[PDB]
């Protein structure tokens, strides 16, 4: 496979530690990240400590000369608690209180505005079918894949966007991957609700028009599915990839109905029957 | 009815509890939220002070192995407040407030931006038309319905888009909901701050072209509506969705002119008129 | 005028307290909003104030029912001051204590959010020309209009949709106000940094094709600008609307070339030269 | 160089200290920025330390008429840090402290979420090919240019623009810089991963149609890209954009394949290959 499941690709990649601060701070794990802010509120309040030691004994009962004694005091007037037992003395002291209330309130500020954006990540719920098929619809052979909304929150101006990718051989004797866009019936869905089935007519223009199961895996042919849509339960946008090798694509299937009969005779949407294919079995 | 009055499905639906934590954060209700923020906060405290207690008589004024001292001295740490009758005592419980400080303002001022989430969501305050029409315009049959913006402030890029839902039976004999996109003279208006008829001209390439009442409801005809757009009171994206069925088509009926005249002789909009449709009435 | 320099509509408007309170908290004024925030406030620290209160003698150091002593104690736990004069109880004022952090915590996060909200609205910083233009170009003549980036930063993928708003007599005698798309000859400009001149070819496709500054005047004809594009220094989209009135077309006229020549022989932009507009004199 | 290699322009501009306030804030130094910011916090502080003073001897364990016990009995109020030995007598400071608890609140909230706003501002990541080529690919002759995603993330809906700019002569003997949008095999990337090459055939319809190197110094021809797509790393739109000169396209060159081979067999993507182009050399 040279494109996985999810739609990223397989290749290996080659070719200063603050140097994309923003990008790590997002994406490095939950442990990392944990480690990262608590270390630095920690070395913070120990370069507060030291500040206020090298003015000489300028905390009210504290113990002359103890980073202990220091560093709590740091604390409390980093995070404003201000118990009060630990206090400043003369104008060096509150100069430096001054400084690290206002670093600790901007800082501490900043950081859970962190947290949050790596909490408040949204994904798209949506559900792609296993497979993919090739059927006739409407007197034509046809490509089909089909998303499903897992959630009751719909997806306002939902897009699918399904490209080929081929081994191919240009004019001029060079070996390359080559995209091709597969026009659908219908890529645009206003209102996403429930299940789409998207189709690829299989016309002369399509760049799958003569293929067979056999010349699309001589090609080593991959089908990727871009699903963007704005999600109602998010007030944002959301996306969704996947892929589908050759070997993902049942030639003569149709996909089965969702839509099942509850007991009480109600229509409800049965998404166990969502990866099921109804295909024509020869002697 | 398929689809309800709002465009959202009526299909009954089947097929971990932090699994989609922040969608569950959203959607949840007011009650339900509070519940939820204020529970995290109190057990929080109440497990900060089981760790002050852990480490034994280490809060000053505080009744040795009292939970309640140990639980108000943590609101007062994990707050910031900091009165000072309560106050930590060695190594062990300073170490505590530490990480007591950290854990509560980094996790309150995430919540109080989840509550922000939930509480700035726009509204598109856009009136839909009770009904649509159905009569001749630039000597064609037109489809139409209309929009109003209910806000002093003006939508750029107002976007509609309407669709068409009707059950149909395919080529090999299968039944399914089709979904039918209809073109409208103008589905762009760059600038929205009054009144809106959007209009489908039928002719021989529309879905509904030769439809009469009675074969749009033997097809289970319903008409889904989408509106976007930037709206400028919110400098945010707005939308709102609505569904038409069969029998809200009225057939001849032409909408009445919102813009009305004021005592003064004012030109006027006058909202009271936006539901009100014209029709001829035979003997 | 129908529609105003602006862009935004003349027309009078017609046909519960928090129905809408995003909308009025973001679009009320900083005068009204202040009161609101601090009236919001000063109530809630009064609410607060009275429960102490109805505890009995609740407060240390605090005149027995004075409500100015519990409600300066409230401010002090509700912006978690905590100087430590004033301190709780028993549980009933540890309880409300423990409540009132949370509140406050919470509410005036909110509320500081809301500050930031309607603080950094930006503004497209876009000049547009005073007139339009009526001149040959590529041998036919164009309707043209320009605009300039008042700014250093560039405004990436600015779009510009011009629309003709007439009064109109339909083929069944109805008057109405219709609004036609004029298409421009560039409507997308990638990369937007300095002055980009609009044009409209008035071909026999175009609505203003044999038209007058007469029939234009007769027609009530105005033509309504919105300009859009993301900003380089917000990372933000931007917007800016204009109209112009049958008036406000220079007929013959060409804009001026805007780039100078400085004392260092320099090229520069001279936004001095932005509203010139040359034209030929006859005897 | 009249386009920057960045895509910036190099025109010389001309044509309240508040009058931009967002904008300045967002496109300031840092240095500045912080000034600014620690100055209006120390502005503040010592404009209530006046106003306690104004009302007499107001604040318990402070010398009566010291600015500098007023003041840091300011800095303990405004970041609600609240020690204790410097505490409010009266209805006059008690109501200060009510002011002041609320402005520092209120403004250290604003802020700090300016400073996290200047911080996440996120770059594409994403590398432009030193220069252009203009060699035959399917039998035609091809400008092209390529991009590559220097990050693990995927950016989706990747959009390119590649548009000449050069000095022409109108009909009408006007000269001028017009802006041609070149026509691209395909100028959308649903999902990019690696690289990217993009293509303008040279057909009869390309404004450089019978164009040779020397054609394009005579119009001081210049190609400018812009690059626009969803970052999932950020969750955010990201944009980045280029510029070549004429002496910037390599004519019957073509880009060398990146995609090398590691000494396990295995195929990796060589970003060292990058900015090489391969030509043939003549006697
Ligand atoms: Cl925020
Ligand atoms: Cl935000
Ligand atoms: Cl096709
Ligand atoms: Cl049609
Ligand atoms: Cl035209
Ligand atoms: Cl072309
Ligand atoms: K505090
Ligand atoms: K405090
Ligand atoms: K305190
Ligand atoms: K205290
Ligand atoms: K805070
Ligand atoms: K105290």
């Amino acid at each position: 496979r040279i494109l996985n499941s999810d739609g990223s690709s397989n290749i290996t990649r080659l070719g200063g530690w603050l140097d994309d601060h923003y990008h790590d701070l997002l994406t490095v794990s939950w442990p990392v990240f944990i480690t990262l802010i608590t270390g630095l509120y920690l070395v913070t309040n120990a370069l507060f400590a030291l500040a206020y030691l090298a003015c000489g004994d300028v905390i009210e009962n504290a113990r002359p000369g103890s980073f202990t004694d220091a560093f709590f005091f740091s604390v409390q007037t980093m995070a404003t608690i201000g118990y009060g037992k630990l206090i400043p003395i003369g104008p060096l002291a509150n100069t430096l209180v001054t400084l690290e209330a206002l670093c600790g309130m901007l800082g501490l500020a900043v950081a859970a505005r962190l947290i949050y954006a790596r909490f408040t990540r949204p994904t798209a719920g949506v559900l792609f079918s296993s497979r993919m098929v090739i059927s006739d619809f409407e007197g034509k052979p046809t490509l089909m894949m089909r998303l499903a909304n897992l959630r009751i929150e719909q997806i306002i101006e939902a897009d699918v966007h399904l490209v080929l990718v081929r081994s191919e051989i240009s004019q001029e004797g060079m070996v390359f991957r080559r995209f091709h866009d597969l026009t659908l019936t219908r890529s645009r869905l206003p209102i996403f609700s429930l299940s789409w089935t998207v189709m690829h007519p299989i016309d002369h223009h399509s760049p799958i028009y003569g293929e067979t199961d056999e010349t699309l895996r001589n090609s080593h042919s991959e089908f990727l599915v871009l699903f963007t849509g704005h999600h109602e339960a998010f007030a944002q946008n959301v996306h969704a990839r996947h892929a589908y090798s050759c070997d993902e694509i049942i030639w003569g299937g149709h996909f089965v109905d969702v839509f099942t009969t509850l007991p009480d005779g109600r229509r409800a949407l049965d998404l166990g029957k969502f990866h099921e294919i109804a295909q024509h079995h020869h002697h």
